[PDB]
């Protein structure tokens, strides 16, 4: 019983975490086998993000100009080169705490694990989601980037996200791990933004499942809807359309609970048209989309 | 930027947890040099929990009756004793993997980690505060048992919690290392009820700092309270009675923001009495009371480990 926020346990990446600098600039990289993956903006100063050419920094670089560290020791880098937003940098000896992995690129309305780290040190672990804008919101102060996000299925660590830049609204953006951005962003400080955001519909219907599940029931009803008039309110307010393939998933919990979804669409339909008048759920009084509906059957179940 | 409740990184802890065995009873056990920790009642397979004199059942065991699975490794008991509410086993084996690490029992309104495990492995980890009235509201399933609350201090681990069981609310309640509950409860079938709790105002005013920190600053006001005024006030919306004690533990965030806490607290007074009017602090719209002010200080000046 209980429902919590939950990040996925984080020994694996901590033993992967190491510290790159040049010059003046350090982050965090990740260590895997023999190759350290970072950002690549670590070889640019904070005047030179204004509007950097990366080709043109990097073929000034030796590889004896980056101080790659483990803790305490050196790492020798005997290799470098670039893969889109990122730089990967070969040292002369593997990484025995190296898990088995995978690097995937999720989707919007995903989550997943962050491992904050500043100097190559583990700082805290906080789960969160995909915005469907391809912004995270993230606690990253300057020094974070190279941090990474991951999700773990039995023993093994699927990498799906590095963190490159803060945006002016505050919020995070980076790349998966072969360097492409999520998102429409660029590493150079642009006046770039977000798109306005959205609800992620399929993740509040499984958070108040896990509310049923947890005997938080007040907001349910007896009416049923279609999925056609719920997507016109729900649009209404923001929310993301709710297709067939989204019902579908929902299956299992209202299975579990014996709510059928389009029972509890017509309960999200009365939440989102009427407010919910000071009271709670699972403790929140704004309805929380950042658990996927596996998430939910993980926790619950 | 941002503000977000993180938990410490589990790594440290992870590789402590294992698993324990007796019969059709098993659970998770700490691992720590050459002994490990698990919750006593873990002899009880699947015996009843009514009113089982654990002295007894515990003389009857073996050794060779606890079977303790670290990974793909069956680790051998050599020996077994009883502290308080938790069982100690000796194994021929001290854990490599042991990290610098002391046992503390904390107090009601501080926050730690919890690493949630399952048959020995690490499930998730998540940051939560022991309540007021002694429970944590946690995420339990069936079989979580011996999993543990910890911070961690530069590179040492300080273990704080041992989970025990749930409570017929749904809420939780453990012991620290030394096997000791807290709260008036115990590790048997009984009627016991968690008491009504309260919202830790400490840690709401720590909150309010760590807004001000980030540049939330739209509920400060000009105005002043005393300790009796204020406490006469919150207490009405459940808070609890702040001290001077209090007052002084939130003395470096006051002088970090220049905000005297008696200040800080007329905002609060405010904010309960009127709401927020649909406006958000640090993002959220409900007043949070699981940071301390010291979880404050370490988010928001520095902060690593070893």
């Amino acid at each position: 019983s209980g429902f919590r926020k939950m990040a996925f346990p984080s020994g694996k990446v901590e033993g992967c975490m190491v510290q790159v600098t040049c010059g003046t600039t350090t982050l965090n990289g990740l260590w895997l086998d023999d190759t350290v993956y970072c950002p690549r903006h670590v070889i640019c100063t904070a005047e030179d993000m204004l509007n950097p050419n990366y080709e043109d920094l990097l073929i000034r670089k030796s590889n004896h100009s980056f101080l790659v560290q483990a803790g305490n020791v050196q790492l020798r880098v005997i290799g470098h080169s670039m893969q889109n937003c990122l730089l990967r940098l070969k040292v002369d000896t593997s990484n025995p705490k190296t898990p088995k992995y995978k690097f995937v690129r999720i989707q919007p309305g995903q989550t997943f694990s962050v491992l904050a780290c500043y100097n190559g040190s583990p700082s805290g672990v906080y789960q969160c989601a995909m915005r469907p804008n391809h912004t995270i919101k993230g606690s990253f102060l300057n020094g974070s980037c190279g941090s990474v996000g991951f999700n773990i299925d039995y023993d093994c660590v699927s990498f799906c996200y590095m963190h490159h830049m803060e945006l002016p609204t505050g919020v995070h953006a980076g790349t998966d791990l072969e360097g492409k951005f999520y998102g429409p962003f660029v590493d150079r400080q642009t006046a770039q933004a977000a798109g306005t955001d959205t609800t992620i519909t399929l993740n509040v219907l499984a958070w108040l499942y896990a509310a049923v599940i947890n005997g938080d029931r007040w907001f349910l009803n007896r009416f049923t809807t279609t999925l056609n008039d719920f997507n016109l309110v729900a649009m209404k307010y923001n929310y993301e359309p709710l297709t067939q393939d989204h019902v579908d998933i929902l299956g299992p919990l209202s299975a579990q609970t014996g709510i059928a979804v389009l029972d509890m669409c017509a309960a999200l339909k009365e939440l989102l048209q009427n407010g919910m008048n000071g009271r709670t759920i699972l403790g929140s009084t704004i309805l929380e989309d950042e658990f996927t509906p596996f998430d939910v059957v993980r926790q619950c179940s």
